[PDB]
């Protein structure tokens, strides 16, 4: 069977600048790096940056990645980023503090607080259109 | 401060065919489903699909999303991808097995044996052009 994710893979067109706001700014552990990439780790996340210089960033759509972090964090990195000038791309409107932002190459990220369990159960007591669990 | 990835999140535009894929061909579990998107896991992965029905799949670019599988099971899982149609966008030249397939909206997937460890091991011992570790 499939085991869960493996790894994120990123496609980077300016890889030190990705490198720095992955590492720096989201503390993103840098293991490698090299001429055409990066891996780094957080918690159990392998994320790869491969380098590609013509890539001009995603289409407009709805694919993003989101990142958990702890209640008492949520509203210092939202205004930390936000002093760092990072752009936003949705305003949260479901359950659990969110702050959707983009990277430098336009991947849509989230920062979340809540899991698929805190989803549920708030879907449970007031659940979305149509919805049926399983 | 971040503490890992909390999900990832899928443009699909045809929403059962797109759940009909993750389920039933990857064996992710289909935990709820509503009109406009369904959540899914597989291991500790919480995939989200939502649906975008004008969505016309990614960019060509190297973004792609891995899964884990064990050695074993490699050869069986592509066979049976490939006997089912499923199309090929990569063809293995790293560390570890790999199978390179699209979604049904061509998000770049990937079936994988080993982890960011045995990556590094293995690249300790035969050095990416460039390569620095941590
Ligand atoms: C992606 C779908 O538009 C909805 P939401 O962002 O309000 O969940
Ligand atoms: C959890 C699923 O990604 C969606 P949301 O971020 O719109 O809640
Ligand atoms: C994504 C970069 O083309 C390289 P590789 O597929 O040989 O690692
Ligand atoms: C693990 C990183 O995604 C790259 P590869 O799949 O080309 O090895
Ligand atoms: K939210
Ligand atoms: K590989
Ligand atoms: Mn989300
Ligand atoms: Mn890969």
């Amino acid at each position: 069977m499939l085991t869960g994710l493996n790894h994120l893979t990123l496609a980077v067109a300016d890889l030190p600048a990705s490198i720095a706001f992955y590492r720096d700014l989201l503390g993103f552990r840098l293991e490698a790096r090299w001429d055409q990439g990066a891996y780094l780790e957080l918690g159990s996340l392998w994320l790869c940056l491969s380098r590609e210089p013509q890539y001009g960033g995603p289409a407009a759509d709805y694919t993003h990645y989101a990142f958990g972090i702890a209640a008492a964090d949520f509203a210092r990195f939202a205004a930390q980023l936000r002093a760092h000038g990072v752009r936003e791309w949705k305003q949260n409107r479901s359950e659990g503090d969110s702050f959707y932002f983009l990277d430098p190459d336009g991947h849509r990220l989230e920062a979340h607080v809540g899991d698929l369990r805190s989803r549920l159960a708030a879907c449970r007591q007031a659940p979305y259109a149509g919805m049926r669990f399983a």
